């Protein structure tokens, strides 16, 4: 009978079922720091290219979305795109052994461009089927060994979060020092780095070919006034799939006109996108959920004397 | 009080109260495939043009925002906006019967310049109110009756979903496939007309409007050890009004410099923004929830016994 | 007794606990109208320089990304920026006393460029780090004391919301008015200061350094048949810190090419950035509900009437 009723207070205790649970409404804001300078030589389209300059924090990011915001580690530049008629890139399913290998009016899906149905000579006697599209067709290429923005990792992350909860009528606001598990773990300045650290993923290997990495929060805050805890805990994770489309990266174009001639550039970006997430518990003691705990206890209680 | 307790323990077992209930945490990262090529002639200011040309994957859509990606399906571009003084569309309540008609320093809402209180000639002795802004303002113009990109419902998109759940401490990961309700349910690439077909919407007559369609997900799984099912269910859903601004559109310039002279060009585009949507339910079996359920449980079988 | 029966039933009926509780899974589409014309002259490099223009609606916003808008209300442009090398603009930490005074191959975080270890002369014996970067580099410079974006209060914004819960299968969508508290709370259009009012914060104050304001919507129905009562209740409160990288700003670059040479143009941006909250409640009455919360008020009663 007694046991019965510590061991119901004990767990009501570390349940915490008196204290009236809500969820958190959030509103996070990043700023990205840190600059990084890119002089690395890859050839392109069978042309060795010599690729030089430094680039700034508009270059590499843009602003948040969703809350979470992306971060840029690789890419392939493509100019001087127009549209016309062009061979497509040799390819296991894009090379024409005759005039009339490949079909008229027909669209690949992992092509760009739609056959007009004639089998043309790309480079010294090798057939394509001749497209229809933005031309030359970008050419399929691995990301380059060595991740072009290899400073990325030493860049520096501001998040700032916004807290408020409806049931309590308040909100909450979360020097230049680099957040640490144990050292300093209330810096809200995160180094890239250390985020992949603290995952356990090389952040040098998944820059090439890209990454979806989030950041946690949990709140396991207790609005009683007797025990009063409400500090954001920081968790991190990594959404990407890792084995492996894998990675991030899509098309990015910039139009410009010349020699009265429209014209587009065709980029593809491979980085890392960071997804903020907020996950909080509120608990304002409330009479109804203890009268209602307490009144399923004492059956409890009678039965365990009854025996 | 025997069916009292076997309907405790059949309605308990329905409702599943005996597990944790908790939600999930899911990062989504989306990829378009596909592309559509437009040759169609519609007359522009007084003046029959031409369009043609192929639009890759970077020109319909934009990076993954929010955890909802937007396809274009129709637009209406006006090149060669310059600020400058010009009289505006005429409209209903855009015509000036006099020099005095239009008041000075006023701008419409639906109008895009500030009024300067002259009465201009747009064309032929019919009298607008000269207003300041880009010049020239873009015609009034309904959408293309037939959408611009036809080709958008035999697109093909992608959805790589990662779910997450603080309490389980584990991460669940979402060959060239069609996802079908009944035959291939499992692949995860999914065609707009097949979507459409499932809500019942024309995408032809939605495309030339515009509209905002959304992928939800749910998720019945339970942690329990004996009955383990975790599968993702595919419901489909238009958010948009259809009835009728109606659609999804927006204005969109791109800024160019021509003969030393400040140049936009105004884009108004209409297109489809899907929403992925992720709502889950997690059961691990809990101690304290059968104890509770039985506790509450025990009256009710009293009661009846007592009758 | 009979006071313990009378109190369990009125507190059941205030806290409504027979309708079941689920959460609302919303869509939000928004559309910016109203346009402003800035014409102010500010000094720029050490030389006056005036603006004047107006703006269109695509001009100073951005498409809806995560359920939430964007709106600009001050600027600083930068032109001519190219790569190269120039003295870093002069800051607490970026004047060289002499040659060697600045560290080679060193780049600060406030600092956009690499230093190369030279120290040179940015204007009449003032002497920087060489850095390696955009250049001229942007001038620090406060924002301007009247705000660009004047008339960026008397703008209009349209919320229009989809409302979907999954138990109820059922979706809720929510004439040229402003919503009032009183008079017109319908109208879904909103007057910027009318929110700003809401909150207390001066718009004209805000928008020179930048802000995030929210609007967060509250859904308190219940799907009883007896009592049904579904409304969006509009509630306002500021996300920004107020107190003070205070406000909301970012780099945004658009690159143009000219004379046969890479050149981009940085623009610092300050807004203010809308957060669109929504958060329901829906109860659909279940008999399992009622049934648990009087098992539970049964043992309370019997032990009211045992003493
Ligand atoms: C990130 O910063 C570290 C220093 O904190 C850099 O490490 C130095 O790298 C240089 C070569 O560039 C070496 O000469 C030094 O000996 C290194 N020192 C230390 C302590 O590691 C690192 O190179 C930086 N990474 C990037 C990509 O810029
Ligand atoms: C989408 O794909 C279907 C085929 O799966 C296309 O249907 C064909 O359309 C052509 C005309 O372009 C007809 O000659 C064929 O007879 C059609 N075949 C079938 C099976 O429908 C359809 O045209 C495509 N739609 C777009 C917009 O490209
Ligand atoms: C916003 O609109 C109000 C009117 O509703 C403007 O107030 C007028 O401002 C002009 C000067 O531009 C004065 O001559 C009028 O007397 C004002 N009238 C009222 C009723 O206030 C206000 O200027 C507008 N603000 C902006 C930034 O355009
Ligand atoms: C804003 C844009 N950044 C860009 N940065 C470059 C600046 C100079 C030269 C470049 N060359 C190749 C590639 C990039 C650049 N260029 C563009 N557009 C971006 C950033 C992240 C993801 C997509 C797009
Ligand atoms: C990235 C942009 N796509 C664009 N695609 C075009 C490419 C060539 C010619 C065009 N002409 C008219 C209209 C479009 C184009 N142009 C721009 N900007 C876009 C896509 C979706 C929604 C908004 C904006
Ligand atoms: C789309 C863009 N708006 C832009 N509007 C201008 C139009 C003409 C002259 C300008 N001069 C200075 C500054 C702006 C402008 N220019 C660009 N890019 C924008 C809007 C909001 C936030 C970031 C970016």
């Amino acid at each position: 009978h007694a046991l019965v009723f510590s061991y119901i207070s004990f767990a009501l205790i570390s349940d915490k079922r008196y204290q009236k649970k809500e969820p958190l409404i959030s509103s996070v804001h990043t700023k990205v720091k840190g600059i990084a300078e890119v002089k690395a030589e890859i050839l392109e389209n069978g042309m060795k290219k010599m690729v030089s300059g430094v680039f700034d924090t508009a270059d590499y990011t843009f602003p948040l979305q969703g809350n979470s915001f992306f971060v840029m580690t690789n890419f392939i530049k493509t100019e001087g795109q127009q549209q016309g008629l062009c061979p497509d890139f040799p390819t296991a399913r894009t090379i024409c052994s005759s005039d009339r290998g490949c079909k008229k009016g027909r669209m690949d899906p992992q092509s760009k461009g739609i056959q007009t149905g004639r089998c043309v000579v790309y480079k010294e006697r090798l057939k394509t089927c001749e497209v229809s599209a933005w031309c030359p067709i970008e050419e399929v290429k691995d990301a380059p060994r060595p991740a072009l923005l290899n400073s990325a990792e030493n860049f520096t992350v501001l998040i700032k979060n916004n807290i408020d909860f409806p049931g309590h009528n308040y909100t909450t606001r979360n020097i230049t020092c680099t957040f640490h598990k144990t050292q300093n773990p209330q810096c809200p300045i995160f180094r890239l780095g250390d985020i992949f650290q603290e995952t356990g993923d090389s952040f040098s290997d998944v820059a090439i070919q890209g990454g979806i990495m989030g950041i946690e929060i949990y709140w396991d805050c207790n609005l009683d006034g007797w025990f009063h805890h409400c500090r954001p805990k920081y968790s991190f994770r990594r959404l990407d799939d890792k084995t492996t489309y894998p990675g991030y990266n899509f098309r990015y174009a910039k139009y410009y006109k010349e020699n009265n001639v429209e014209k587009r550039t065709l980029i593809k970006v491979f980085g890392i996108r960071f997804d903020i997430l907020v996950f909080g518990t509120g608990g304002k003691f409330n009479v109804i959920q203890l009268a209602v705990y307490i009144g399923s206890v004492i059956s409890y209680f009678g039965l365990a004397t009854v025996f």
